[PDB]
C-alpha cells in the first residue's frame, strides 16, 4: 500500500489482469478476427495494449492517461468503458474512420423504431441500396431492448462463442381453395379458373440448442 | 463473448447452424434435385456451403464477406437475404443466367396483371410461342398476393413436400337446347336442325388434403 | 419446403395427386377405352404415366422434363396443357398419327364455318366420301362456341358420363292440298291429280334430362 | 528521557522511522508515480519530507509545527492523519488544487447513493459529460463500506502492490425465442419474424488470485 | 556533619548534583527544546536553575523553599515531584498558562475511557474541531497502563532518544468478491456488476527496534 504501479509508459500502463485473468485465459486462445488487434497474442504486453486498443480506444473523447511527467485528466471514463460491438465498425473510407484499416460492416436500414433507435448510420450513404438483408428485424429487436450496451445482443449472437437456446415456431399448415370464370357444372371442368384465399390449421413448436463449437443439435 | 469464430476461409465461413439446426435437418434428407448444390451432404461442410450458395448468391450485388486479412463490406444485404424460387431459374443460355449449368425453368407468358408484375422475363424470347399453360394462373395468382416473395406461393406448392387443403369448385349441370331450320310439324322430325345456349343448374363442392408424400385423399 | 420431390424418373415424376385426388377417383373407376392408356389402373404410378401420356403428349412441341442430371426448358407449357378430344384422333395410319394404335376417328367435312373453323383435317382425305353424317352440325355448333377447348363441347356429350338436358322442338303439324290436270266437275274425280304446298300449324316443345348411366326418362 | 530531538528545521524535523523503518523499506524501492514527492529517494531525509508532504498536507487546517524559537498548536492532529487517495487528487487547475503540479484524477459522477456519499467532488464541472465509467460501481461500493477512509478500498485495488483475491460470477446460459408475423404454416417458412424474451439457465462460478507484480493467475 | 549548605538563594540553591551527576551529564549534551529552559548550559548554576523550574514549578502549590531569613514549609513536596510530560504543555493564551511562552501542545479529543482518564484539557476550546489525529489512540493506551506518571508512556516515545522495540502486525491477505444485477449467462457478462464482503488469509508478523539517533533498522 506504499508502492503503487509505475504508469511512465505510453498507451495501457498497469496491468489489467490484476482481477481479469478468467478474460485472458478466454482471450488468449482466440483464432478470431482480432488475434493481432494488440500487435501479438504470445506476450501479455501485446494482449494489454489489445484490451487497451479496444476498451480504451477514441470513442467520445480523451480516456484518463499518463506517464508520471504528466498525466491527462480522463474526460468521461477513467479506466476503461463498455463499448458496442459495432462503435468501431460503423464507417471505413466514406467518413471517419474510427480505425485506419477497419472494415465497414454489414449494411442495414437504419433501425428508427417507434421507441428507440441508434445514432450510427447503418446504411453507410447507399440508403437506397442495401435493404434486403432477411435478418435485419434480429437487430432491431436487440436495440428496442436493453440487455447489452447498443446493438450487441444480436450482433454477438452469431459471430462469437456463445451458445444460444431458442424457440422456433411455425404452424402446422397453410392452405387454399379454388373457383371458377362463370362457367361450370356437367362439364367436367371449365377451361380456367381462379384461386384466392390462403388458410390456416394446426400448431407446430420446435426448440434448439447451439454449444460453443457451432454444432446444431435439435431436441425436435 | 471474447473469442469470435474465424472466417478466414472462402464462401461461408461461421457456422449458419448456430440457429438454424431443423432446417439443416430438413435438408440433409432431402432427395430432391439439390442434394449436390454444395457438392455434398454427408460432410456439414458441404451443406454450409450450400446454403451460402443459394441464400447468398449473386442476385443484385456482392454479399458481405471476409477472410481476417480483408473484409468487402456488405451492399444489399449482410448476412443472407431471401430470394424466389425463380431468382436462379430465369435465364441459362441464352441470357445471363446465374449458374452456369443451371437449367431455364417452365416457359410461360409474362405475369402483367392490372396491379401487379414481376420483372423476371418469362417467355425466355420465344413470346409467341410458349402460351399454352393451363396451370398459368396459379403463378399469377401467387404473383399477385404478397405472401411468399415474388411468385413462390405457386411454385413451391407442387415441387416440395408442403402439405395443402384447397377447395374445388364445379357445379352440377350444365346443359343445352335445339331449334328447326324453319321446318318442322307432322313430319316426325325436320331434315336438318340447329342447337343454340348452354344452360347450368345446381351447385357442387369438394374438398382435397394432400400429406408430404404427395398422396392424393379427397374427403368428398 | 426445403426437400423438394425428386424428378429422376422418366415420362411424369411428380405426383400430379397432390392437388388432383378427386379426378384421380373418378378416373380409377373408368370402364371406358382408356383403362390401359398408362399400362394398368392397379398403381398409382400407372394412372399418373396415363395423365402424363394424355396431358403432356406431343402436341405442338416439347413440354418441360428433366431428370435432375438434365432438364429439357419448357417450350410452350410447363405442367400441362388442356388438349382437345380429338387432337389424338385425328390421323390415324394415312398421315402422321400422334400415337402408333391410335384409331382415325369418325369421318365428317372439315367445318369451316363463316366466323370460325378448325385447323384439324376431318375429311381424312376422303373429301368426297365421307358427308352423310346426320348429327354433323352438333359438332359444327360446338366449334363455333368456346365453351370447351376447340371442338369438345358436342364430342363430349355422347361418349361420356356427362349428364345433359337439352330441349327439344317440333312443330305440332306439317300439312298439304291437291289440284286436278285441267280437269274436274261433275265426274266425281278427274283420272289424274297433281300435289303442291306443305303447310305447316301448331307448335310443341320437348325436355329431357339424362343421367350418369345413359338412361333417358322425358319430362313429357 | 533527558535529551529530546531538536525540531527547529522546517516541514517535519523529528524522525518518522524511529518507529515505521517497514514503511521506509517498502517506499525505498517504490519505482510508482511518487519516487519524487519528497525531492528525492537517495537521502532518508528527503523520504521523511515526503511522508511530511503526504501525511502532513494542507486537508483541513494547519498541523502542529515549531522550530524551538516559536510553536503553532496543532488544529486537527498532532503528528499525523491518515488522508484518503483522492483528498489530493480531486481537482486540479479548474477550483483551487492542494497541490500546483498535481494532476486532477479520472473523472466520475458524484458518488451520491442511498445511505452514503462523499464531500469530493468528483465530476470536475462537466456533470453531463462525465458519465461512461464501466468500472464506476466499484468507487460507490468501496465509499459506501468504511473499510478505509473515504474512498480508498476500490482505489488501492489496481494502482498498488495490493494482491486481491475475488469470486466471479457469471451465469451458464442467457438464451432466447421467435415468432412469427401473423403467418405460418405449410410454407416451409413466413416471409418475417419477430424475436421476444431473454431466459437464462444454469450458474457457473469463478475464483482468481492476484500477485504482487499483477500476474493474473486464475484457479478455474 | 556540621557544615550544612547555605539555602540564602533565590530558587533552587543547594546542588542537585550530589547524587544526580549522570542526569546532568546527558541534560549538559542536550540539543533539544529546552536548552535555554534555564537560561544557558554553560555554566552549572543555569542548569540547576533549569532542574528547579522543571522539577519544581507551579504545579498545585508553593514547593519548599527558604533563604535563611525565612523558609516556606513545603505543601505537598518538599525537594521535587514527577511531573507529566504535558502539565506543561496543556494550556497557553486560551487559558491560565503554566509558564508565560510555553506553546500549548498537540490538540487531541479528551482521553475518557472505560477505566481511567486525565483532568488535562486536550480539546483546547475547540471539542469539535481537533478529532483527525491519527495516532491518538497510542496516548490513550499510554494513559491507560500506569508506567510512567500520567500520559507519559506515549508522548517520550517519539520526541526523545530512546530506543524503543515494538512488534507491528499486519495480516497476508484481505480480498473480496463480486456478483451480477439480475442478468448473466451466455452473455460473457453482464452490462453491470455489484461487489459485496471483504475477506481475510494468512497472517504476518514484523519487528523493528530503533536506535538513540532515530535511524531505523527492522529485522524483516
Ligand atoms: C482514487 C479513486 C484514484 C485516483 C486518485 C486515481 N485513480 Fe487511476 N488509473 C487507472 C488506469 C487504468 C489509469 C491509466 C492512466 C495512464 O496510463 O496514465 C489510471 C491513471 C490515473 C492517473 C494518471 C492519469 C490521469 O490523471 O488521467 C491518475 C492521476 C489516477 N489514475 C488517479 C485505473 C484506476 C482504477 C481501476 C478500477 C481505480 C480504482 C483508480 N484508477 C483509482 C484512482
Ligand atoms: C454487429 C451488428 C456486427 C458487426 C459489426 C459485424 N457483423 Fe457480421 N457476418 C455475418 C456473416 C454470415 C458474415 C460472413 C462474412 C465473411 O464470410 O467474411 C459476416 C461477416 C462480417 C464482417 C467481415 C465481412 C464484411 O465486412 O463484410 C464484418 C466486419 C462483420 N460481419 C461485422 C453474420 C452476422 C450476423 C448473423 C445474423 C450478425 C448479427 C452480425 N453478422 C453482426 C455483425
Ligand atoms: C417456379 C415458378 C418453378 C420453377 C423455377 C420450376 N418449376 Fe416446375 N415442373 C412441374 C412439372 C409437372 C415438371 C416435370 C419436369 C420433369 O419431369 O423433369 C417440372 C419440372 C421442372 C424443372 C425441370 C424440367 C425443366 O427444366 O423443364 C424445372 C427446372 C422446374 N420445373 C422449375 C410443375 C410445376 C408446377 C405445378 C403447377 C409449378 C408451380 C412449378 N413447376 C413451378 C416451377
Ligand atoms: C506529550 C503527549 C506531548 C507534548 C506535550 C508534545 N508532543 Fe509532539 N510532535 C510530534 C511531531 C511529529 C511534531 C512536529 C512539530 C514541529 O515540527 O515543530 C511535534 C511537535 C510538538 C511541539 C511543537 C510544535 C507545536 O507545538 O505544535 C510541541 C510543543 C509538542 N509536540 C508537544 C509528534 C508527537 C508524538 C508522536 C506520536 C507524540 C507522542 C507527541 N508528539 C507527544 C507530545
Ligand atoms: C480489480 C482491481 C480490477 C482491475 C485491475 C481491472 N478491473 Fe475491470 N472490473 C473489475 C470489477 C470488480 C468489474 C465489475 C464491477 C462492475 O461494477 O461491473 C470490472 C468490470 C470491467 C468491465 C465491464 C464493466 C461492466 O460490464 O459492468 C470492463 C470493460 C473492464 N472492467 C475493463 C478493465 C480494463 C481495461 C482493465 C485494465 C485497465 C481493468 N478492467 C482492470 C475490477 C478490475
Ligand atoms: C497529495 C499528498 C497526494 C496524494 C495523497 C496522492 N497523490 Fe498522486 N500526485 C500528487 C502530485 C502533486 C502529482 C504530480 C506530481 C508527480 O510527481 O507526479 C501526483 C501524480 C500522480 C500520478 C501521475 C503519474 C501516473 O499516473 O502515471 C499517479 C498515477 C498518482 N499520483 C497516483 C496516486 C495514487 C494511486 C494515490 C493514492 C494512493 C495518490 N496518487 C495520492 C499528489 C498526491
Ligand atoms: C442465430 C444467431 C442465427 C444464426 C447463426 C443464423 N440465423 Fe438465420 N435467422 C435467425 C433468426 C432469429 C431468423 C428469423 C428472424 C426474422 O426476423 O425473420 C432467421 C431467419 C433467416 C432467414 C429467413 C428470413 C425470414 O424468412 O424472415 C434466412 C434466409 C436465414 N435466416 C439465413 C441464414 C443463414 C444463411 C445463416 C448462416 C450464415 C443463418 N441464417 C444463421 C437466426 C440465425
Ligand atoms: C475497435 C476497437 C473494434 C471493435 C470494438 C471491433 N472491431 Fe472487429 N475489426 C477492427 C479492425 C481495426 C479490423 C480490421 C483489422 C483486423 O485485424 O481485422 C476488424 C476486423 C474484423 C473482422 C474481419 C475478419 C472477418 O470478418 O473474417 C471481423 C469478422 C470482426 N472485426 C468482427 C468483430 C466483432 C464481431 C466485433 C464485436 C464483438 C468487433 N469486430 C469489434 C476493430 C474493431
Ligand atoms: C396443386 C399444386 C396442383 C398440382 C400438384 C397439380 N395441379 Fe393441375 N391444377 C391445379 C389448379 C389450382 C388448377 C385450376 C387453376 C386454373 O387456373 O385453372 C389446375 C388445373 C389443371 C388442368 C386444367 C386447367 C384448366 O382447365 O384451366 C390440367 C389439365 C391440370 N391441372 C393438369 C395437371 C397435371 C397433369 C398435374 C400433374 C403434373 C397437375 N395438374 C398437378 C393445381 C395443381
Ligand atoms: C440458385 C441458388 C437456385 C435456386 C434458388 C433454385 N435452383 Fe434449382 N437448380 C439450380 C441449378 C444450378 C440446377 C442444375 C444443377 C443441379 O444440380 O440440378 C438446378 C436444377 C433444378 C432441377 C432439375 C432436376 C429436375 O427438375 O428433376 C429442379 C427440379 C429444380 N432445380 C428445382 C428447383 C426449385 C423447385 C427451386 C425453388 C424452391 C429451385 N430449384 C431453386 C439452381 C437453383
Ligand atoms: C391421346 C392422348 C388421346 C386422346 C386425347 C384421346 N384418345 Fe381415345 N385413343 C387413343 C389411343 C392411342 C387409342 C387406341 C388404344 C386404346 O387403348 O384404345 C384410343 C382409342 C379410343 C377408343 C376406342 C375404343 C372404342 O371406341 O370402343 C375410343 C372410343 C376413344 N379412344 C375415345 C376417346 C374420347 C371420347 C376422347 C376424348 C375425351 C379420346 N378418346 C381422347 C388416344 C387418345
Ligand atoms: C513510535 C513512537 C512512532 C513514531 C516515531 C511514529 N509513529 Fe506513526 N504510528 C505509531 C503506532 C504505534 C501506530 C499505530 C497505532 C494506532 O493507534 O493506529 C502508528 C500509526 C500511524 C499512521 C496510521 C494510523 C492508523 O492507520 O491507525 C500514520 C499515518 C502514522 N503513524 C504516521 C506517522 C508519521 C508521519 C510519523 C513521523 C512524524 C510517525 N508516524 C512516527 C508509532 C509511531
Ligand atoms: C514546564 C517545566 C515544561 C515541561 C514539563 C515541558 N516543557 Fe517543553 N516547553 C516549555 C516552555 C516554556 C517552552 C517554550 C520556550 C522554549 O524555550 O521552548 C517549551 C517548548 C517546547 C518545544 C518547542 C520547540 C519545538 O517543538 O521544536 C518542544 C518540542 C517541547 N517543549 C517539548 C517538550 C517535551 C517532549 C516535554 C516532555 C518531556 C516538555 N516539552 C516538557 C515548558 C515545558
Ligand atoms: C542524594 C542525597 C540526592 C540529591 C542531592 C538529590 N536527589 Fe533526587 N533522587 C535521589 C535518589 C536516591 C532517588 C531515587 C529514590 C526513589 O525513591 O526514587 C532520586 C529521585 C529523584 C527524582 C525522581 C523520583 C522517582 O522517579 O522515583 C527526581 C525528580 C529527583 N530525584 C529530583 C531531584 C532534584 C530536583 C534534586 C536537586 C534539588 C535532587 N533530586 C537531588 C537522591 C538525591
Amino acid at each position: 500500500q506504499h508502492m503503487w504501479y509505475n504508469i511512465s509508459g505510453t498507451g495501457n500502463n498497469l496491468p489489467c489482469e490484476k482481477c481479469h485473468a478468467d478474460v485472458f485465459a478466454e482471450f488468449k486462445n482466440n483464432p478470431g478476427a482480432h488475434k493481432t488487434i494488440g500487435g501479438g497474442t504470445d506476450t501479455v504486453e501485446h494482449i494489454r495494449a489489445a484490451c487497451g486498443e479496444c476498451h480504451r480506444t477514441s470513442v467520445v473523447g480523451t480516456f484518463a492517461s499518463g506517464d508520471g511527467t504528466s498525466a491527462t485528466p480522463g474526460q468521461e471514463a477513467h479506466a476503461a468503458a463498455t463499448i458496442a460491438c459495432m462503435a468501431c465498425h460503423e464507417f471505413g473510407p466514406n467518413g471517419n474512420a474510427p480505425y485506419s484499416g477497419a472494415p465497414v460492416a454489414g449494411g442495414f436500414d437504419n433501425v428508427t423504431t417507434d421507441t428507440a433507435s441508434s445514432p450510427y448510420n447503418y446504411d453507410n450513404g447507399d440508403t437506397t441500396y442495401g435493404t434486403k438483408e432477411a435478418h435485419q428485424t434480429f437487430i432491431e429487436r436487440a436495440v428496442e431492448d436493453k440487455t447489452l450496451i447498443d446493438s450487441n445482443e444480436a450482433c454477438i449472437a452469431c459471430h462469437t462463442y456463445v451458445p444460444v437456446k431458442i424457440n422456433w415456431t411455425h404452424k402446422v399448415s397453410l392452405e387454399f381453395n379454388c373457383t371458377y370464370e362463370y362457367n361450370t357444372g356437367t362439364s367436367g371442368v371449365t377451361t380456367h379458373y381462379n384461386v384466392t384465399n390462403w388458410t390456416v390449421n394446426g400448431t407446430r413448436y420446435t426448440t434448439v440448442f447451439g454449444n460453443t463449437t457451432g454444432n446444431g443439435s435439435v431436441n425436435d
